[PDB]
């Protein structure tokens, strides 16, 4: 029901019940969100469909995967000895973008509940933008905090847990988290302290920021501002944090 248009350049969701409360909901929601360069921009609703500025680069998940140059075009990759058309600084920027937008939202008592690369858009100038396309409609178990899984507790602290997973997806260049692990295998091991592993191409400092996000105690996780700031510090240094160069035994995090 989504269609491109010049309503400026944008995207509209055509809606003709339950869908009426969601539609009356989503708009009410987007109105309250305000405007920030790291969250979607709604141009308006009309009666004749909800429209927001269009994102020419799609969702971040797909973007990260097309970035897998060794798969998309090996001649170029090998020749240039690189694993992705995206650099560490660009990856960290997408991460800083989401943390920035999320900080603008959390400050407004807005709980996202479904942060994930799939729900992020890559728009004009490659500015990551927080969005929400919707959830059979099973729950996003791989991205949920332990407390969301067991008691349906949703907060900025649980949005941070999902964020940490998203950061992992970023570094992984879009790999599925808990690759080859059962959704139920998680309800078990997660409470036992199990966590995603440090991606091979990842500097310990990024991994540390990821661990902070998934701490069992909801109140011990960093705020979205402490994340923006720490990421900003990494973007600021000369040091490279996400290895993207190619090497003999190189391999991509699974999908
Ligand atoms: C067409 C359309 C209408 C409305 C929203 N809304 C959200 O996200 C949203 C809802 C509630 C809360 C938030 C949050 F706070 F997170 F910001 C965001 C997204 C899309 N866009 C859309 N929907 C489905 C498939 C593709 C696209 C799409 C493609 C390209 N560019 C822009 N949009």
């Amino acid at each position: 029901q989504v269609l491109k248009a010049r309503i400026m350049d944008a995207a509209i969701k055509r809606m003709k019940k339950d869908d009426h409360r969601d539609f009356a909901g989503e708009l009410e929601v987007l109105c309250k969100l305000g405007h920030h360069p790291n969250i979607i921009n709604l141009l308006g609703a009309c009666e004749h469909y909800l429209a927001i500025e269009y994102a020419p680069h799609g969702n971040l998940l797909d973007f990260l995967r097309k970035s897998r140059v060794l798969e998309t075009d090996p001649a170029f990759a090998i020749a240039n000895s690189t694993a992705s058309t995206l650099s560490s600084q660009q990856l960290l920027h997408f991460a800083a973008d989401v943390a920035r937008g999320m900080d603008y939202l959390s400050q407004k008592q807005f709980i996202h509940r479904d942060l994930a690369a799939r729900n992020i858009l890559v728009g004009e100038n490659y500015v990551a933008k927080i969005a929400d396309f919707g959830l059979m409609g099973r729950l996003p178990v791989r991205w949920m905090a332990i407390e969301s899984l067991n008691y349906s507790v949703y907060t900025t602290n649980s949005d941070v847990w999902s964020y940490g997973v998203l950061l992992w997806e970023i570094v992984s260049l879009g790999g599925t988290p808990y690759c080859g692990m059962t959704c139920a295998e998680l309800y078990e091991k997660l409470p036992q302290g199990y966590r995603l592993e440090k991606p091979l191409n990842c500097d310990d400092e990024v991994y540390d920021l990821m661990r902070q996000c998934w701490r069992e105690k909801p109140y011990e996780r960093p705020s979205f501002a402490q994340i923006l700031v720490s990421l900003n510090r990494m973007l600021e240094e000369r040091k490279t944090y996400v290895n993207t160069t190619l090497y003999e035994k190189f391999t991509y995090a699974g999908i």
